[PDB]
């Protein structure tokens, strides 16, 4: 399946479950840091890749979502991608009359300004990932006309890095192909409001490899994007980059503020 134990339920009762959404390249055991940070006995599932669109993936989770916790109550975190991925289950739980009682974007942030959804753009896009390419690897992608499918677009690159002399672990490869394909999703989501409370753990700034991939990464709006979407949305500031959103020490005050909401939800059942 795609469902990962992080921490398993007690058989009978036991505290309201955690359900984490993997990052882009990455599993949910990046949020093993954070399960440090949280009450003890706090079950936690991680939701693990799945291929189409933002709302294509919400389509496959929210029947597992159901199967697992039933009428609720839910509580959904993600960073990164993962963050886009639990805004995601939060609509689909809420249309099917769920109780979604937490939803914890770790520094799941908008692009500060408008991307150009041009032909020329789509070109930029690409050399800016093939530049980041050459650096990662050390090595020149040659020059790409393309008028073909994300998947060859980025296997375009991969076959390049290949195809070069160097020798790059398949492992290595095969996240930063999915990472690609996941960045794309995000970039081609449609996000909907959402009536909820929504708590977002707010980093200072993007990390130098996301602004290379993506140049209006750079600035960031004070609610990340997400006002538009949300009229109960809670800003909590973390500080630091959005790489380190996710470790020791900045957890911490994501794990602090978690908990205590954690223990609300546990004194209404
Ligand atoms: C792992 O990737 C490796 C990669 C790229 N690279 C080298 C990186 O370092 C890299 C780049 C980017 C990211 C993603 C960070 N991120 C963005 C968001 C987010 C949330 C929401 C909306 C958003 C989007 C909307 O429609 C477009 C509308 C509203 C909306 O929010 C209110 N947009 C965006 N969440 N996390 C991580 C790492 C080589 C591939």
């Amino acid at each position: 399946g795609f469902v990962r134990t992080l921490r398993a339920r007690p058989e009978a009762g036991g505290k309201v479950p955690v359900f984490v959404f993997h990052p882009a390249g990455g599993s949910t055991v990046v949020y093993e840091p954070l399960l440090g940070r949280l009450p003890a006995d706090t079950p936690m599932y991680g939701f693990e890749r799945v291929e189409g669109s933002i709302e294509e993936r919400a389509q496959q989770y929210v029947p597992k979502l159901i199967e697992m916790q039933g009428d609720g109550p839910y509580v959904l975190v993600g960073w990164s991608l993962g963050g886009v991925l639990a805004y995601a289950c939060a609509i689909g739980l809420r249309r099917l009359g769920k109780d979604v009682r937490f939803v914890g974007l770790i520094d799941a942030v908008r692009a500060g300004e408008e991307i150009p959804q041009t032909k020329e753009e789509i070109r930029k896009r690409w050399d800016r990932y093939a530049a980041f390419a050459e650096k990662t690897f050390n090595v020149t992608i040659p020059a790409i006309l393309e008028e073909l499918d994300d998947e060859g677009q980025v296997r375009f690159v991969l076959d390049a890095v290949s195809q070069s002399g160097v020798q790059i672990p398949a492992g290595i490869i095969e996240h930063q192909r999915t990472s690609y394909l996941d960045n794309r999703a995000i970039d081609t989501a449609q996000i909907q409001p959402y009536d909820g409370h929504v708590t977002l753990y707010m980093a200072d700034r993007y990390h130098d490899d996301a602004i290379m991939f993506e140049p209006r990464y750079a600035v960031r709006q004070p609610d990340g994007g997400w006002g538009e979407y949300v009229s109960d949305l809670e800003v909590v500031p973390i500080g630091g980059e959005h790489i380190q959103a996710i470790d020791e020490p900045i957890i911490a005050k994501v794990g602090e503020h978690m908990s205590r909401a954690l223990g609300q939800i546990e004194a209404d059942r």
